[PDB]
């Protein structure tokens, strides 16, 4: 095809030197210094494929072992996101389902099974379990929760937030999931302390819980799944379930530069998923008559979370490659490392919105000193 087109793409893609070996065996270094990353095309990827979606084209190529990489995938991608003219950023380049369940997740997530951003306190550099617990406290503290008040957790996962609210904050708690597997940890309420007077979980769609209202709403990792079109509706639902002057903590991946779907992620990991823009989200929040009372960005915390997940993934890769293919493992590793890079480069953020149904911060302390542990 075109060595010219490949040189244009690769030589403008990275803020550091990189070595490229092509399908005809020829090599070049782009940049000054000695390359820390070496990219090999075992096969030519058609220009026109790269031109319409580089993520999809290069991403499947990499999965197919038609591109190989020596050196950090994360650093490679982080590099691309720092360059306006790169295959990840330039508009010149933006014109399968695998069977996985709990056995898989068990191996690389912490004992808690939290598939969500963690929170690293300055004293904790890589204790993932400790950080997923700290995240739950970080969220709940923001509520300044009052003993005996009620909390709705929208998408309650394996119940870590729910149960911590009930056991440690004395909150009457309602959790909601559409996952049977997750619901069946109602067994924790019965076995834990028939925590039944202080906690229920419900196997239903949060979109219609009827006329009930809670003092607090939490929702971690839900709005990314909702889509642009229904984001307005999502915030109206949060508002609807809040009591007047009630407090929500809404937590989710948000893109400072404007919302986007990535074609590769959409095909392989999160079909339908969409990361909204910061402006977009604030608009949706205001349109539901919630007022923003605090906004916290936790970008670097997701970066670390995804790095540890990838470290764990690789450490258990022999096991995973036995059940799932080599192709699956490449895809998953690419996923975890590219996402880590997406946060590292500030292409994607994670944001905790403290919202009130009424004037900002009305039922809350005047200063944020209460928030931190």
């Amino acid at each position: 095809l075109e060595k010219t087109f490949y040189k244009m793409m690769l030589s403008k893609s990275f803020p550091f030197p990189v070595e490229v070996t092509y399908w005809d065996g020829k090599s070049e270094v782009y940049g000054n210094g000695t390359p820390e990353i070496h990219i090999t095309f075992n096969e030519k990827i058609p220009m026109s494929d790269i031109t319409k979606n580089a993520s999809l084209a290069l991403g499947e190529a990499y999965m197919d072992k038609k591109i190989e990489i020596q050196g950090s995938i994360q650093e490679l991608i982080n590099g691309a996101y720092q360059s306006a003219d790169s295959f990840m950023r330039s508009s010149k380049f933006r014109k399968s389902h695998y069977d996985i369940g709990n056995d898989f997740y068990k191996l690389w997530l912490d004992p808690t099974m939290t598939y969500s951003c963690a929170y690293f306190t300055d004293d904790n550099k890589d204790d993932l379990e400790q950080a997923q617990i700290a995240k739950v406290h970080h969220i709940l503290n923001k509520l300044h929760p009052e003993k005996g008040k009620t909390l709705l957790d929208i998408g309650c996962g394996w119940g870590t937030l729910m149960l911590t609210a009930a056991k440690e904050y004395g909150l009457k708690v309602t959790g909601v999931t559409l996952s049977e597997e997750q619901y069946k940890l109602v067994q924790k309420k019965i076995y834990d302390e028939g925590l039944e007077d202080v906690a229920e979980v419900k196997l239903e769609d949060y979109r219609e819980l009827g006329d009930q209202q809670w003092d607090y709403v939490t929702s971690v990792g839900m709005f990314e799944h909702v889509g642009s079109e229904n984001l307005g509706e999502y915030f109206k639902d949060v508002a609807k379930y809040l009591k007047n002057d009630g407090v929500a903590l809404i937590h989710g991946i948000t893109r400072q530069q404007g919302g986007a779907t990535n074609a590769w992620i959409n095909k392989y990991i999160f079909p339908g998923g969409y990361i909204p823009g910061l402006v977009e989200i604030i608009s949706r929040i205001e349109e539901a008559n919630l007022q923003v009372s605090d906004v916290e960005m936790l970008r670097r915390h997701y970066q670390r979370t995804l790095e540890i997940w990838d470290k764990n993934f690789n450490n258990a890769r022999p096991e995973i490659e036995k059940n799932m293919g080599e192709r699956f493992c490449r895809m998953w590793d690419l996923y975890l490392q590219a996402c880590a890079a997406s946060f590292e480069s500030g292409n994607i953020d994670v944001v905790q919105y403290l919202l009130t149904k009424g004037p900002s911060g009305k039922s809350l302390p005047m200063t944020r000193k209460y928030m931190l542990n």
